[PDB]
């Protein structure tokens, strides 16, 4: 398809994923990280950078067709390190699409964006945000940023806000929360082909009978996950001990998260 | 079922399936148009007529038992073709029906009635009106009088939207507006068996997985169309050239129309 | 405010009201009908034509600077007549319009395009139409058709849905629709004022205690109508017999509307 | 799941299918009503009483871990007999339930608590009620009381409001309202799983294509009705009449209970 | 104007003041209460009675050409004094109407219906009731029970949830809940002129510029308040002690009704 | 009132107003920004201080009872300046208010989080964001991470939108977005006499009739605005040129922000 894919936070979780999930996506895969990267194989180049460096992040991302942008800080840190990863490390990723094609963004946002939330309550894109601490801050950050980036200057982007992207559901949340590799791979590859795509946020799970989330207004993008969480509540109830109904992993979307407090360094 | 059902526009794309398609509904099949119609076989009635022409219509209508109104201008033209089939045209068809029982009617809108929407907005059935013509402008004249003629006196009418109807998809926008010629027939069955009907809006597509348009407040109906554009979208990718972003095509409901300039004769 | 400005139905009531009333805000004020108009004083000029006359309409409207559009049938009619100054005088209107630098256009709507609605319903601008009869179709067809125009080429048009505009209410009715004459000349001055219009539904009422409808999403515009029906209250119930709790007066927003049938020529 | 779960109104309709269907999820299932039980068989308990009664409500309570409530005033009658089935019986199993650790409850509320809605209108689980009449009510009043416990207490209650739970759909009316009992079970299942429940309103019909009602705010819970009753509709079709379309049967979500008078001692 | 008026409760406080003040609206005024009234003078009329007596309520009712029923329980009570006064007693009530002429009735509902919903929500009248006790409960009852009358017979009910009807605010959450004599006598009013009336949930409270409730949508019955509770904000400030921001006053609808517990007799 | 109100920014435009309009409020007066400040007068500290400086900022705010927030980069501006007033300055501030009390917050944000929405379109408090820059971006950020400390600790906040806050309207989008001194006062003193606050959005305008926003849901606060931009429209177009209809002043609620690029150090 494309020439040029990049990939960053290729040496994290959901990156060495992708490494190897999106490779069929592009001619090119480009792959970036502050940590070092196994060595480049055919068809891939690998970057060393820091997101905070603005210009070895425009040097990362020239020559670009496109965007999945992983690289960040992922859990609750103290301030300064999501300062640089998620918040100084955006405006740096957005100034260098600008300065090269606004190449098409699937940004990894979180559900921690709405964190607060109770699990009761479904939720549509448009809801007002319950950010469950600084990461979560941060990842609104990354979408206010790339909302002003669309309508200022038409980059796109989708924010994708994940929910938990695992090999499997392996916790009673996640029966809800759950994203398979298959249908995070099949969005992107949805995002990618759209003619238009916007800014629109994105739900990150799969089609899970214990969904909180709707997407029916993305309905226009043509991505309909295929994966069920609910195949493995037997399997979930066989390997943990049942939820305290007064666990934050059962009355908050954002789960324990919301536990969390303000770490210092 | 019933004794005699009218389909109007029956020479036109969809009167030439439907004069196939619903013979099992009815003991006898009217079918009418303007232009010349293939001789009436066992079972059916032809009539060859002007919907501008009231005495027509009258004729036309009387000792018929339900409508599929197909019949009329059927895209962009100028004001006068317009006015008389589509305009004049209803009013007739209305009346005709209002002195003759009033049979239940399938009337074929459009959705070029919310033709200036943009794709990404996903549609329920009370959204204002967009029309992207005179085409559509007209279109919604007939919702419009059908809805005085329910409100006013009883009668009772489908008002199906329709996306696009044709044997398969042929394009990036017909992956949402697909509406397959078995679900338009079921819809009819549908229509046509319900107790009670009212004057409801009908998006006219398919189960399309890019479908734009919400018909979930139509569940009293029991229908639920079967076929997907999805499907297609493979071989739409293999087979035509991708869509310009900026092209109508991808981003305006009514496609095409919205660049439709005011037609003169 | 502007140069010149139209008012076409200037014999009929509002018309009178208005040419007097509006000569402050042009230099030159216009005033069109189809019937015999009282002589062009200083600052006037008279055209008497047909709007089903595109000649003429073209003639009426050059060299103006807004347009107020009072001028059609005015009650329910035969479909005929309305045919001819509600559906073609609409398309003639817009169409001169367009060739001559797409002035501003005040469009004098009805409350008949939701008449069939009851009178305990609070509607705001955006609710399906209930039309009462052809009068109130065809004033929907002006509002469906200026939409039409403001999406494809710009033309701004204030689409007011007016109650009652009357000297004083004079029913039970009008203590929820009246309109005052001044409130709908403030009205119209902040139509042209506005740098940007747009085409909103604008409910023509004044700031009535029992008034039904919101034009809350139009204060953009900054007007605020003044006058108030409740003042008569008393007045009209010493002046008039108690409504009948089962009388369209009391019971559609239409009133009396609803009560009539289909009439013939 | 559970070691004693209590069904009341084990001796009717639904309470003799859940005593056969609910006894894998309990040790011991507690049958009770106010009409002769069949004997209590292995790791059954029975006890006969009247819901009226307060004491012998808090024996029937006390040491349960669950509550399907099924017991009292199942159609409309007089007053007297809902008054202490479905009123005072509610207040005596609620007062219970407080004073023996709060057992988690599936209310058997109705479709009746919103009869008077039309059945074109779809509602979801915050519509205002319409009862259809004293029974109808009286569901309505175990509704708000249960909310009451839960926002005081914490006490949890599913308010299941019943379609039509038979082995068949076998009306017109049934394709919308029909509530299998696989389905009923599953939800049963559901309702006693989730870690935290709340006080939420279910609405109690299978995945009907023809059902009337919205219950996606309730997907935290995971379930997802199986059966379908469009499958029957030919068998309906075939043997019964066709329903006049002024019957309250194919006009009123609540049927021919809106016909109901007020029925007297 | 009317020739009876009937007023329950008519002993209590709220009874007193509209002995007094809807003398007016009547040729005689019909006093009833369980407690002793003074005796009555010159068109009046007074009866003893029990609500919870079928037949002194008929008897009660018999004559009277409308209704303002300020009886009952008022307060959170042990719940068999609300059952008879409460629900029996509406019961009753609304059967008498229903015997005779179906006078119209202004029903003293309560906010306490709605009791557990925070001070920071603003509330339209169709969201779902939230009773902060049996009180509260009895009022939903109400409420329900005359929405049935009407959808049933025909009898009309103003649904009047009180906040604080008193001769002035005395607190801070009065300030929002504050209900004027005035404003209640004008609504009273406003509810007997009206030819139309319905069944319609009104928002018992003067315009204060703290209020809670929208009650927008009562628009066509022409009542708009005109006292205002935040006149009175710096006297209160003056001459009460600040609340505390965690007492149920500041903090829920029905103030310190959340914290009642069940009374028992 | 309170012992020590803290104003920020209080060599700033609004600050310099507020150390004289706020005095009242309190005993002591503490002025401080990152600029010099005119000598602490009686009943006043000042202090200066960096709000990237996390030491300083913490004493800063120790001692305060309030804080009304209006610090830091209040124009577009190149994103590192943007960086340590608004974003490092605004974690500052809310760990230094959560080691101190977490005194009661004025944060001063911006209608430039909304600048992209049309001014056609009226806004509620929960309009997703459409920030037109940096700043705009900033703002968000303050307002994610003010609810977040509302959720996680407590932390109360006014969120306050502020339009255009000067001693008069001066051009034509002002007659919308104007917030008068005196308003602004009045809704600081209502901010902070609230027993319970919560962490609103708040439309910071005066009560303009040309008003784009809606602050119903904020009833409970019991702040109405008292000056209206309206009064100044002829004053305005005296004094200015009309707006062309093109200009970003007339078209989008941030005005000529929109036209702002990414400014550069
Ligand atoms: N794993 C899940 O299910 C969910 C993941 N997400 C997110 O999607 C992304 C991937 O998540 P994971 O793979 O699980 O996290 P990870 O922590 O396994 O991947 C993050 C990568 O970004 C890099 N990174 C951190 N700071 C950097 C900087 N200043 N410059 C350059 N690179 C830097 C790391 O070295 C790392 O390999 C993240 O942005 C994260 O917040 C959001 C919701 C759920
Ligand atoms: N095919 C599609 O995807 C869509 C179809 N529709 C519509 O549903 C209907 C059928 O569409 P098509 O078969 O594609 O169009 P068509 O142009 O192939 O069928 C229309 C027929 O009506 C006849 N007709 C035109 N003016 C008449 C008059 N004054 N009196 C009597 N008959 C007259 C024509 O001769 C013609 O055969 C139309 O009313 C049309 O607007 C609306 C949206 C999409
Ligand atoms: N008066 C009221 O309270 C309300 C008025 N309206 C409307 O606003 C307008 C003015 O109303 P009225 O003054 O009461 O009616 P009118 O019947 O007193 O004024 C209408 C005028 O338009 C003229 N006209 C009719 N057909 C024409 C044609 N084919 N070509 C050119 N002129 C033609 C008539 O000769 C007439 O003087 C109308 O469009 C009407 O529908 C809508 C709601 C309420
Ligand atoms: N069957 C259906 O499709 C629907 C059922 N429901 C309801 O779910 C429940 C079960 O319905 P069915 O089995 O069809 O009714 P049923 O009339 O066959 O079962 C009700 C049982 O409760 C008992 N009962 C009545 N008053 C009592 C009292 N004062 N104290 C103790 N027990 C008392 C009866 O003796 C009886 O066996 C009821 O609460 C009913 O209202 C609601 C909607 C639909
Ligand atoms: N005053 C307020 O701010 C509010 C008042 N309301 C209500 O409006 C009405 C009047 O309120 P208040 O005057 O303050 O209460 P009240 O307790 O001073 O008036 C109620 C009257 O009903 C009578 N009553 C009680 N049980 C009865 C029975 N079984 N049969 C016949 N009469 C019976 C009482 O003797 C009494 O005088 C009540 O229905 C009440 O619930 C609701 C919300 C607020
Ligand atoms: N003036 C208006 O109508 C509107 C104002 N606002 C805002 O409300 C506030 C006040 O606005 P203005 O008085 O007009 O702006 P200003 O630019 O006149 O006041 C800002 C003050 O904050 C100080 N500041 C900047 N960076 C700082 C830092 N790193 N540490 C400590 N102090 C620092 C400045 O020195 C300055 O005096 C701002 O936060 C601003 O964004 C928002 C919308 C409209
Ligand atoms: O909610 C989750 O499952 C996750 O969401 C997050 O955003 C994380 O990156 C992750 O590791 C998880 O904690
Ligand atoms: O959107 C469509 O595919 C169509 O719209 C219309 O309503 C037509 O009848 C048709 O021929 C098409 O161009
Ligand atoms: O509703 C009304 O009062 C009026 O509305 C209409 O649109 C008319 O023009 C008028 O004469 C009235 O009948
Ligand atoms: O609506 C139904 O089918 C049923 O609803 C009811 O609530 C009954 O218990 C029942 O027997 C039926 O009439
Ligand atoms: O909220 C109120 O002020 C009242 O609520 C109620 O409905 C009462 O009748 C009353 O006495 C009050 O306590
Ligand atoms: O929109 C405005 O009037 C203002 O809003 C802003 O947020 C500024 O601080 C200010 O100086 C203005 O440009």
């Amino acid at each position: 398809a494309m020439k040029r894919l990049l990939v960053t936070g290729a040496a994290g979780q959901l990156g060495r994923v992708m490494r190897e999930r999106l490779a069929p996506m592009a001619e090119i895969l480009r792959l970036a990280d502050l940590s070092p990267l196994d060595p480049a194989g055919p068809n891939e180049e690998c970057v060393q950078c820091d997101l905070a460096d603005a210009n070895a992040v425009n040097a990362m991302v020239a020559g670009c067709d496109g965007i999945v942008h992983l690289g960040g800080i992922s859990v609750e840190k103290p301030f300064e390190q999501i300062l640089q990863g998620n918040i100084i490390g955006l405006y740096n990723l957005y100034e260098a699409a600008r300065a090269h094609g606004q190449p098409r963004i699937v940004f990894a946002s979180s559900n921690h964006t709405i964190g607060y939330y109770p699990q009761t309550e479904r939720l549509g894109p448009d809801v007002p945000a319950r950010p469950d601490g600084l990461y979560g801050v941060s990842k609104c950050f990354g979408e206010n940023l790339a909302r002003m980036y669309f309508d200022k200057f038409g980059q796109e982007t989708a924010l994708v806000r994940i929910g938990s992207c695992t090999p499997e559901p392996n916790n009673y949340r996640m029966l809800s929360t759950w994203f398979s590799h298959d249908d995070f791979v099949s969005l992107i590859e949805a995002v990618f082909r759209a003619p238009v795509l916007g800014c629109p946020v994105v739900w990150g799970a799969s089609a899970n009978d214990a969904g909180w989330w709707d997407n029916s207004h993305l309905g226009f993008l043509g991505w309909k996950p295929k994966d069920n969480a609910e195949a493995f509540r037997r399997h979930i109830t066989e390997t943990t001990p049942p939820p305290d109904p007064n666990d934050a992993l059962v009355r908050f979307q954002g789960g324990t998260f919301v536990d969390n407090p303000i770490f210092k360094q």
